[PDB]
């Protein structure tokens, strides 16, 4: 019962949804990159875990490439030592190709996050001893244009069935892995924990979306109680 099914189901319900103007293409990397996507949930998340971090932030670089959450390709493989099956999605835009580990362009909100990790832990083992990362809303939106779109600019009754099915997905991920602290990146990840996460006994908190950035964030898990 894994996270592997966690995702698949969310997958499953991500699939499910229809969404409206300005939304031209939807990309779903939990099933087009769901082969390096589980790599990272069987490798590096097995419970418990102590502190979750949680994404928002699927961005064109990085997971929608990899299927690893702010999964910049050169992290992911050289420390991550994720190798995977990518096909490009049936929604595909030109502006906006998925090569895959084969992409050229680097995520640098990835980069940094995980390169800030990587200094701190050296290992992923020492990392992932106590910490997760997930990506609250793995979908990726696009315009005609190839224009990036964010959750808040859809319309509630199509915003509702996603933020329910994501919710649900991240109650689960915090059911199974029993962190302390489910931190988000970002305010709008935070609020979104904050909402998923009602009625657990779990605090929730946030870091700086990377988006002195280190600082900043040291001293925000500092304040969290978290050793980093």
């Amino acid at each position: 019962t894994g996270l592997a099914a966690i995702s698949d189901a969310l997958a499953a319900d991500l699939a499910g949804l229809s969404f409206s103007s300005p939304v031209a293409h939807v990309y779903n990397p939990l099933l087009y990159a769901r082969e390096p996507h589980v790599a990272y949930l069987s490798r590096f998340g097995s419970p418990p875990k102590e502190v979750l971090f949680v994404g928002m932030d699927p961005g064109p670089w990085g997971m929608a490439q990899t299927g690893v959450p702010f999964g910049e390709v050169a992290v992911v493989t050289e420390w991550l030592g994720i190798n995977g099956t990518v096909t490009r999605p049936a929604g595909e835009h030109p502006k906006k190709r998925v090569d895959g580990f084969a992409c050229r362009r680097s995520e640098v909100s990835g980069r940094r996050l995980w390169g800030f990790i990587r200094e701190r832990f050296g290992t992923p083992e020492r990392f992932f001893a106590r910490f997760f990362v997930a990506n609250y809303c793995p979908l990726l939106f696009l315009t005609a244009e190839g224009g990036n779109i964010t959750p808040d600019k859809l319309r509630r009754g199509e915003q509702e069935p996603l933020f329910a099915a994501c919710d649900l997905a991240l109650r689960r991920t915090v059911v199974l892995l029993r962190p302390r602290v489910v931190i988000g990146v970002g305010a709008f990840a935070e609020a979104r924990c904050h909402e998923a996460l009602e009625g657990f006994d779990v605090e929730v908190g946030r870091i700086i979306h990377p988006s002195d950035w280190a600082g900043t964030a040291l001293r925000q898990l500092a304040e969290l109680g978290v050793d980093f």
